[PDB]
């Protein structure tokens, strides 16, 4: 019964929390996870993920010059008012390479509307484009109104939505999502240090990705973690005091560690089996998966994971496409399927 035992989960002082693998995306636990919620700064991580798709993109260099407009004006717009601010002046010209980190490391409101003018003309146009990603991303609980999280009473989003944000950052972007472990970062002779303070926790290797709080929003946090290639990605928010606010993710990020592992049965191109086909150049088809796969699973079990498939017809008739579904793949563990995978046509086996 210990070999099978499914592990309790820590109570967790918070509103809403969830807790995922970045690899196989299997959500290891979670409460009111879906719950809209006030972002806070968390909003920011969305404006660094649409920085980081344009630097990707070449659209700019992290050395290329802003000029810092009247909106980015610090003490120009009271709006910024009791937040965090680099202190920008209009006329400044700041490399791209301290801007980012101004919104990454020190979630800088004024740097926000800085890159948001220089990446997209107006922050109205940019927040279009963080929305638009909203929307590629199959976020169904997020929306935006500003690129800081500032004076926004209609934006929302949730600790999915937020930790599937967060695993966006580190995948599509990894260039952008390296800078977040920076400690700290220096401007105008200020020295600033990274607010996410679990960077210096030592039982862990945290990496990212951004804290947050409002006494309208409570603490929130969107943390990530190594153990060795193995990721995990917490969001908490609505965490209720300030004892708890990198305590909380770290019972929850540790206890992820403790109990799971994951694994890599399959990559992309390997033969996973094989069965005739009819009609075709080639005699049998070589069948796989379009993507590596990664399962999550208990610690322990990796040498008990069985895998089998199912043809979705009785026969494979040529032509055969490259990557077409012809069944599933079931991975098992003590008799029971936990994960399925697309089967699919390794080389595409025309016509004879």
């Amino acid at each position: 019964n210990i070999k099978t035992m499914i592990p309790g989960v820590p109570q967790i002082d918070a509103e809403s929390y969830i807790l995922i693998d970045y690899n196989s995306g299997k959500v290891l636990a979670e409460q009111n996870a879906d719950v809209r919620r006030d972002p806070a700064s968390l909003t920011k991580m969305m404006t660094s993920y649409v920085i980081g798709q344009a630097m990707k993109a070449g659209k700019f260099k992290e050395t290329d010059l802003v000029t810092i407009g009247n909106d980015a004006w610090a003490t120009g717009n009271p709006v910024f008012k009791g937040s965090s601010l680099m202190f920008l002046k209009p006329g400044m010209q700041v490399p791209v390479s301290q801007l980012i980190r101004g919104i990454n490391l020190q979630s800088g409101n004024d740097a926000c509307v800085a890159m948001a003018d220089f990446a997209a003309g107006s922050q109205d146009a940019f927040v279009g484009l963080m929305n638009s990603y909203v929307n590629a991303l199959g976020l169904k609980n997020t929306h935006f109104q500003t690129v800081h999280g500032l004076d926004a009473d209609g934006q929302y989003s949730s600790a999915r939505d937020m930790a599937l944000i967060g695993q966006a950052l580190i995948r599509d972007v990894p260039n952008e999502y390296s800078i977040y472990k920076e400690k700290e970062f220096t401007f105008n002779g200020i020295r600033q240090l990274n607010r996410n303070g679990l960077l210096w926790d030592n039982s862990l290797n945290v990496d990212g990705i951004k804290t947050g709080h409002t006494d309208k929003a409570g603490y929130n946090l969107v943390a990530s973690a190594t153990e060795g290639q193995m990721r995990l990605i917490s969001a908490v928010m609505g965490g209720r005091t300030f004892k708890g606010r990198e305590a909380e993710s770290k019972k929850l990020l540790t206890w992820g560690f403790r109990f799971f592992e994951t694994v890599n049965p399959l990559k992309v191109g390997k033969e996973f089996a094989s069965e005739p086909v009819w009609f075709g150049d080639s005699d049998r088809a070589s069948l796989g998966v379009d993507k590596d796969v990664y399962l999550t699973i208990p610690r322990g079990r990796m040498k008990d994971l069985k895998a089998s498939y199912v043809l979705n017809s009785s026969e494979l008739h040529a032509p055969l496409q490259k990557n077409q579904v012809v069944g599933t793949i079931n991975f098992q563990l003590d008799g029971k399927t936990i994960e399925q995978r697309p089967l699919v046509v390794l080389q595409e086996i025309p016509e004879g």
